[PDB]
């Protein structure tokens, strides 16, 4: 894999915000955590993350985060297209909500939206006090967003790499032969120009 470079923009909204008792840097150390942890599992791959932008909504929350999960992904992308890429550029960014979403999702993404303006956007519950879990369940998605399906352990061989459909009690930070191939079809068929430079 050719080196490749991703300026994230991570995103906290309102809920996630008195959760943590109105404290930033609380939110603060679980979000540098977590960078380390995707970048810990995405090194294998020749993906550099780093953290161009983390904006708290302490205020209030810029758009209605809902229960449904894919509608509360589809405003975030408009408001990133729309707002956020105005401001400060970015190639993906991702929402921390501590809100439940509908039917036991903690995480969602757009496929093969890295670059996109609107697309390259995801959305992730911080459903664990441990940081490694909410920064496993962010490279999963992270993994849909460069082109990657789930496992089928079944002929993929492998029980809790990370991009198993249903995230185990014990993940290992590591990517199945299927997802490496997938993300490697991603660069050869799309070739996202943003994720070229650092
Ligand atoms: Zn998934």
């Amino acid at each position: 894999f050719p080196q490749r470079y991703i300026e994230l923009a991570i995103v906290v909204d309102h809920g996630m915000y008195k959760k943590y008792n109105q404290n930033s840097d609380k939110i603060k150390v679980r979000v540098h955590q977590m960078v380390n942890h995707i970048n810990e599992m995405y090194r294998p791959l020749n993906i550099a993350i780093s953290l161009n932008r983390l904006q708290i909504w302490s205020k209030k929350d810029l758009i209605t985060v809902k229960s449904a999960s894919n509608v509360t992904l589809e405003s975030f992308g408009n408001w990133r297209e729309t707002v956020l890429l105005k401001q400060q550029n970015n190639d993906c960014a991702h929402l921390l909500t501590a809100t439940n979403l509908n039917d036991n999702t903690i995480g969602l993404a757009y496929k093969k939206g890295m670059c996109n303006p609107k697309l390259s956007v995801g959305l992730v519950q911080d459903y664990s006090p441990n940081v490694f879990m909410v920064a496993v369940t962010m490279t999963h998605e992270l993994g849909h967003n460069l082109g990657m399906e789930h496992d089928d352990k079944d002929k993929c061989k492998c029980e809790a790499c990370i991009m198993s459909d249903v995230i185990s009690d014990k993940p290992s930070k590591l990517f199945s032969d299927c997802s490496k191939n997938d993300y490697q079809t991603f660069l050869t068929k799309y070739n996202p120009q943003c994720i070229l430079n650092a």
